[PDB]
């Protein structure tokens, strides 16, 4: 009756303003969706790509500089998703065996 997502995003994790992978399924290829983000004035922006295979919807976003975490919101079919984003700090140490 209701669209219901399958496979909702309970934590996501991503490099500091660099890549941002985010899927998703509906359980209803018969729809889409749309992702909204509070840097970007809307969806399919000119620095991001939106493709949805089968039902499952994958949105890349480039440069996240939103700071310790940022807050995602994605809308399918009229409904409400929102997830917790977890910004990480590009180092490059090194793992020695000893």
């Amino acid at each position: 009756m209701l669209i219901e997502v399958e496979k909702p995003l309970p934590g996501v994790e991503v490099f500091v303003g660099e890549t941002a992978h985010f899927e998703i399924e509906l359980s209803e290829p018969d729809v889409h969706g749309q992702w909204k983000l509070k840097g970007q004035p809307l969806a399919a922006s000119p620095d991001c790509e939106i493709i949805e295979d089968g039902k499952k919807h994958i949105l890349i976003l480039h440069n996240c500089q939103l700071g310790m975490t940022g807050e995602v919101s994605f809308q399918a079919a009229n409904t409400k998703s929102a997830a917790n984003l977890k910004v990480k700090e590009l180092l490059e140490h090194h793992h020695h065996h000893h």
